[PDB]
């Protein structure tokens, strides 16, 4: 047995921010679509469309991009609803960007986030997608089997 979902969580509203200069908008979009579809067939409720299209940003503007995109996406939502998930595409070698992302998400925005490295975006393997679905599920309050 590989791990599976016991209870799938719910991602009704999500957005993607991209920090990789090797990744054009359409690829981030296609990536997120494949990931969304994996989470769904694995047992989640998962909106096949994001609240807003992916945006591309420089690592240097992590604070500004995250806060602004959070604000703009949340504002688009029916009053009282919140963003369930941020998918972030990172350069493979991103230095302090991961840790800065996570501090902002955890302690300022209080948003669930899932980072994905450029190398996996390019490969978009089903095994990778399945693993990341599992991580997401736990993060949004689902439950997975144990080995
Ligand atoms: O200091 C770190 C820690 C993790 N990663 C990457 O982020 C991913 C997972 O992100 P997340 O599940 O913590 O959101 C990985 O596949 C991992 O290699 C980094 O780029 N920097």
């Amino acid at each position: 047995s590989n791990k599976k979902m016991i209870n799938g969580g719910t991602v009704n509203n999500w957005i993607c921010i991209n920090f990789s200069r090797q990744v054009q908008d359409n690829l981030a979009r296609t990536f997120c679509q494949e990931l969304a579809q994996m989470c769904y067939v694995s047992g989640m409720a998962f909106n096949p469309e994001p609240v807003l299209p992916p945006v591309s940003a420089r690592p240097e503007q992590v604070e500004k991009v995250l806060k602004t995109r959070y604000h703009d996406a949340t504002s688009k939502l029916s009053q009282g609803k919140e963003i369930d998930l941020l998918i972030v595409i990172l350069p493979d070698n991103n230095g302090s960007l991961y840790g800065d992302l996570k501090r902002i998400c955890e302690t300022e925005l209080g948003i669930v986030s899932q980072c994905c490295l450029t190398k996996h975006v390019f490969k978009m393997s089903k095994q990778y997608m399945a693993n990341v679905a599992l991580k997401i599920n736990v993060k949004v309050g689902g439950r997975n089997t144990v080995l």
